[PDB]
Order: structure tokens, then C-alpha cells, then sequence
């Protein structure tokens, strides 16, 4: 069973890289963490920084959610992230994505005690 911040971590967080490692990485990182199992991910993001610092954002700015509610907190400073979207011609179970790297402010959703991030909402 995965809680919460355990599954923000297995779907945002590869601290084994200082950025995405080559243009190959989303298309084996989507695989290996398991988003493309039932149906292909559009987007998702990963963040190449230590937990410890992306916990500590939870107490940073605090701006509206996405989508959620206002417990959503955007970084005071930039982080390194990979973005991974879902190129034209890919179609389940065949799930392709091109890889961006990029350096932004992140703005995660936080819930619970510990207060922890739980939700990735978006860069900036």
C-alpha cells in the first residue's frame, strides 16, 4: 500500500540525478515508476532534488491550487526538474514522451502530520 506522500514520492522524485539524464528519460522513467500501466500519463513532472529540501517547501509561499484547495506552496527558490510529456504519435500500451529539462519555482500540495507534500501542482 502506498500513503500519500509515499506515492508523491514514487510518481516526482528522483534525487539519482542531477537533471534528466539523457532525452531518453522520460520514456524510461514513465515506465520504471509505473505510470503507464493502465493507461498512458499525459504529463507528470520529476524533481532532481533532495527530499529534505522539497519537504521544506510546504512552508513557503502559500498560493491557490491548480488542480484543490489553498494548501498548495510555491518555492522560494528554483529547482532542478524534468518534464515529461506525451509526444503525438504515442498510444497506449506504446506510451512515448519527450523530455525537457527546466529550472522553476515548484508548487506542491502539503496534507497531513508530518505535513509533508502529497500532490504535484504545477512550475512557474
Amino acid at each position: 500500500k502506498e500513503t500519500a506522500a509515499a506515492k508523491f514520492e514514487r510518481q516526482h522524485m528522483d534525487s539519482s540525478t542531477s537533471a534528466a539524464s539523457s532525452s531518453n528519460y522520460c520514456n524510461q522513467m514513465m515506465k520504471s515508476r509505473n505510470l503507464t500501466k493502465d493507461r498512458c500519463k499525459p504529463v507528470n513532472t520529476f524533481v532532481h532534488e533532495s527530499l529534505a529540501d522539497v519537504q521544506a517547501v510546504c512552508s513557503q509561499k502559500n498560493v491557490a491550487c491548480k488542480x484543490g484547495q489553498t494548501n498548495c506552496y510555491q518555492s522560494y527558490s528554483t529547482m532542478s526538474i524534468t518534464d515529461c510529456r506525451e509526444t503525438g504519435s504515442s498510444k497506449y500500451p506504446n506510451c512515448a514522451y519527450k523530455t525537457t529539462q527546466a529550472n522553476k519555482h515548484i508548487i506542491v500540495a502539503c496534507e497531513g502530520n508530518p505535513y509533508v507534500p502529497v500532490h504535484f501542482d504545477a512550475s512557474v
